[PDB]
């Protein structure tokens, strides 16, 4: 059998930059920051003072209150974003095509807020007052579960959990499902609602978070004075579709997914391998998968978390893979604006990568004020660039040494 | 534009289960109808309606690693690392700098480090966030089993963690199977791990009435029995080494069997309740049969999901009839959860191992504890006693919350 071509036919998102794709994207290409003071928890207890939160998100605008009450925020975001994506796709999921429409959405930690609140009930009211809905509300695969129920999607059904690589791995895995002919449509991406007491406690404890109290400068990928990531929340979901299936229904096509790379550092639980060698290998695997030369890559949407090690090592990995071309292509980290959505990062960044191609605009890295000699590539500082793009690469890396890369291409017949 | 299709064989097995702290012990107990269920000891069960569980017996992690290393791993990760090392040793696989990028790891867990989360959050509440460990986040996340296995083995290839509730172990193995099939790794260390015997897990599964409240360990787990009343929770890890065939042959590997089919569907029905008549499960079995390119009649033995809840065993029986027709009464079905309890995310891992060994050894493990026939569950559940038989194809089912259905098909290797 021949490999199927896989195109992107719908986009859905909730992010700190907007409660839909258009607003999120429009804010991104105008260098708008989604970072502000923490409100979701009490910032007094942590060295971190800022976060990238959804603004003005009222879940009841999208579903009944009683339905939302049986969903952790991570699931709420996923269901809202998935429905948005399917509506954008104008896909009618009938009984006839339901077994060929699947869902592959990941989350890095799933319903942590629900776990915390229920454990507190356990401690104060006793185990017999834990909710009958606790288990399904907490497990990370309930985003996929609830999405499939909301959509009537009966096909291949999964959830990848790979830390900060989650959103990228999930999309790549869905891509492979369609390539091998096991689904015609996959609703896929990542979702995360990690703004909780234990998440702030945990990422403070290992010094991962920026302790910069100024929301204007906290997230500054590649900057000499970067000091950690700024945590965000949301979901980025796309509809992937087999090409002939898309054409036959007159689907709109944003672009094509053509390459996916997955490697492991096998080095350390949290620290990236020296020189970003594992990330270099993942990019090389994605490039070989797409059947292109490295020079064909026009823009890299970096993982670019604003930690010391990540941005330095990702720069090294890019130089290793692209050689002289590393100084010719454009790189940017949109985490400068959205913050780090953890398991949802790969999802929103896939959306930005796809729209960069569709609209011919490279979103900038904001907040670079002090150049770092070790991070000397072209990070598209401050201002978006209008440019025709043919190929875009997006990286995600995670704890556990996960490296994941996707390559997107401008759709040509 | 060519779609690569490699053959994928099983070259190593490793396990910790309530039936033993290795594969040989677990397997020999299974074919002898031995129960791994007893009183709960891991937590104080006075405040839960459930009184029995399937725990590892005499598992001391310090027998496998230094205490200092164990203290940086949640039990779910301990089990995964120990089982994975056993699987790689069984495979006699030497991972070097040279083949490292072609060796990957795909181990799932349903919930990951829940005990760590409970203990660290109680510390947060009682002592404050400064007392939360720098190791809390990596210790808790489900993919740390894959991460720690990767680090221990030096495996640098395709790397992932599927989390699909009670389908987790089966999905993980199928996903690893597809990686090798499409040419993206030569070896995958894959399976499921779970350490769900915790205060919140017992509280949660009591609150939704999933657990059996039967206080008698002799009858608590009784899949397909008229008086079944919920599952008995267990723990452990089942890990296997999948390998591309020519690679396995080149290094002189021993081959237990071949993986040939994988089916994944969603009910799209309810967050916890299975779809009417197990229709989604039937579709997953049908997809796996199609993937394997065989007729339903070629299946000799089904290792059922068989959790001992009313609805699972009833609907799984219906699904089997739907898929196999008259052949449903000709093949053998059994649930080894009658002996192991329900290992949740690790269930598909240990059950994959039992399915593979059933083929290699030509022995079908029984369903124990069936005393009262249920008119609705009237298939051949291989009751009480193992059955010696030459098997060519075995199918293993898993189903989970979120409406996940996953099926694997294994084949005898020439
Ligand atoms: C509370 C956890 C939510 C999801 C967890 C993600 C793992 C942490 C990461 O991978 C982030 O450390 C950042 C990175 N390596 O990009
Ligand atoms: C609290 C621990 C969660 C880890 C595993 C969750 C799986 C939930 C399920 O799918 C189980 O209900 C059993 C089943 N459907 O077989
Ligand atoms: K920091
Ligand atoms: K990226
Ligand atoms: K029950
Ligand atoms: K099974």
């Amino acid at each position: 059998m021949t490999k199927k071509r896989v195109v992107v036919t719908g986009l859905g998102a909730l992010s700190p930059l907007g409660n839909d794709v258009d607003t999120s994207w429009n804010n991104a290409i105008n260098g708008v920051s989604g970072i502000g003071p923490i409100t979701r928890v009490d910032a007094e207890e942590y060295p971190a003072k800022v976060a990238a939160e959804l603004k003005d998100f009222n879940v009841e605008d999208y579903m009944d209150k009683k339905e939302a009450r049986k969903m952790d925020r991570f699931t709420q975001y996923a269901v809202v974003a998935a429905k948005m994506a399917v509506e954008d796709a104008d896909l009618n999921i009938t009984d006839e095509i339901a077994p060929r429409v699947g869902v592959w959405v990941g989350s890095g930690i799933g319903g942590l807020e629900t776990l915390e609140s229920q454990f507190e009930i356990f401690l104060t009211k006793g185990p017999r007052r834990v909710s009958p809905f606790f288990v399904p509300m907490m497990i990370p695969d309930m985003a996929t579960g609830q999405i499939s129920i909301a959509l009537g999607a009966k096909g291949v059904n999964s959830c990848t959990v790979t830390a900060c690589a989650t959103g990228t791995n999930s999309i790549g895995d869905a891509f492979k499902v369609i390539q091998r002919g096991d689904a015609d449509v996959m609703v896929t991406g990542g979702t995360e609602a990690p703004l909780t007491r234990m998440s702030f406690a945990g990422f403070s404890a290992n010094k991962a978070l920026s302790t910069n109290p100024d929301p204007k400068t906290a997230s500054r990928p590649f900057d000499k004075n970067r000091d950690g990531f700024v945590m965000g929340e949301g979901a980025g979901i796309i509809v992937l579709e087999e090409l002939e299936h898309a054409l036959a229904r007159g689907a709109k096509i944003y672009g094509e997914i053509v390459g996916y790379g997955s490697t492991g550092d096998a080095y350390h639980i949290t620290a990236p391998a020296q020189d970003g060698e594992g990330g270099a290998r993942a990019m090389q695997e994605a490039i070989k998968d797409a059947g292109i030369a490295p020079e064909e890559i026009d823009y890299i949407n970096a993982h670019g978390t604003s930690t010391y090690y990540n941005d330095k090592y990702e720069t090294m990995a890019i130089k290793t893979v692209f050689g002289e071309h590393a100084h010719k292509l454009a790189v940017s980290s949109t985490k400068s604006m959205t913050g780090h959505l953890l398991g949802a990062a790969g999802g929103i960044e896939a959306i930005f990568s796809i729209l960069a191609i569709k609209e011919g605009v490279i979103p900038p890295t904001i907040n670079i004020q002090t150049p770092d000699e070790e991070c000397d590539l072209d990070y598209v500082p401050d201002e978006a660039r209008r440019q025709e793009l043919n190929y875009v690469l997006s990286n995600s890396l995670g704890f556990g040494g996960h490296n994941a890369t996707l390559i997107f291409k401008k759709y040509q017949s």
